[PDB]
């Protein structure tokens, strides 16, 4: 994969105006993040989570059924951020099943890539991994498969850098 | 319950600095919310979720958990927002159990209160009433339960008023 630098006035996820998009975000992030959307705020349903994962749960089902469903949303944007807390390291004790066994898979996939790194530079790829993953996944969902082979769902990695205040499209 | 406008300079849950708090807010809901939450965005750890609702899944357990096992987050805030499409008297088809379950407990276990109420003072009550019945729910969760029997842990209620920018606590 590679990263690209948004423009914010050419985001894939608004090739028009007044459509919603759904922002899966992290809890350890923050408002900052969606300053690099090219969304204003009224275009934005956004649900914050840990890690910005979707997992197989009630809450990320239920969040994208009302999102293609009721608000007939046609654009998913997954947003990672550089130094999360949740996507980094080896280990959290705090951190539940199955996000726990998400970053572990990212990690044991990933080893060579990951050991090639030092640190935090280690976590950086974590952190864009986990948003790979996350987009692929979601991709993978009976829900979204149908609309994506109806072309009527795009769903977009992004990566948002608080020390530039930009925003990283994950290209791949 | 009644309404107290927030005195942004002392708000119930930052009687100190540089501790996170857990916010629980709406996903149609947005960032203006926070301006009056008289938190900085360093000490907020966030959960934007369908109808700022927790809900008894894995993601409402293993945020909750994470937040007071990992953060040692000592206040939590369950922000509700008037104007709600989620927490309102439109009842959308695509809005899943359990979610469109606790509107339909809450317009039947407060019928009285809400029978005499035009919609947009019935939707503004909603919405009060989903942040109490919310606040009541959490503190019932058995990690939360632990911490308050120990005065380690404190939940508010307060819903924000997009139009004039406003935050109001909930006083139970
Ligand atoms: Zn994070
Ligand atoms: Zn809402």
């Amino acid at each position: 994969y590679q990263l690209q630098p948004l423009s914010l006035d050419s985001v894939p996820w608004r090739r028009q105006p007044g459509q919603q998009v759904l922002w899966i975000g992290c809890s350890d992030s923050g408002c900052d993040e969606l300053e690099s959307s090219g969304l204003p705020a009224d275009e934005i349903f956004a649900y914050r989570s840990l890690g910005n994962m979707m997992v197989d749960d009630l809450s990320c089902k239920a969040t994208l059924g009302y999102a293609l469903d009721s608000l007939k949303i046609r654009n998913i944007v997954i947003c990672g951020h550089y130094g999360c807390h949740i996507a980094s390291g080896e280990v959290n004790a705090g951190l539940q099943k199955p996000w726990s066994s998400v970053l572990d898979t990212l990690r044991s996939t990933h080893r060579r890539t990951l050991d090639s790194l030092t640190g935090t530079e280690r976590d950086r790829a974590l952190v864009e991994l986990n948003v790979l993953e996350q987009v692929h996944s979601l991709r993978q969902s009976a829900e979204a498969a149908e609309a994506l082979q109806k072309q009527q769902l795009n769903i977009w990695g992004m990566v948002y850098d608080k020390a530039t205040k930009r925003g990283y499209q994950l290209i791949e």
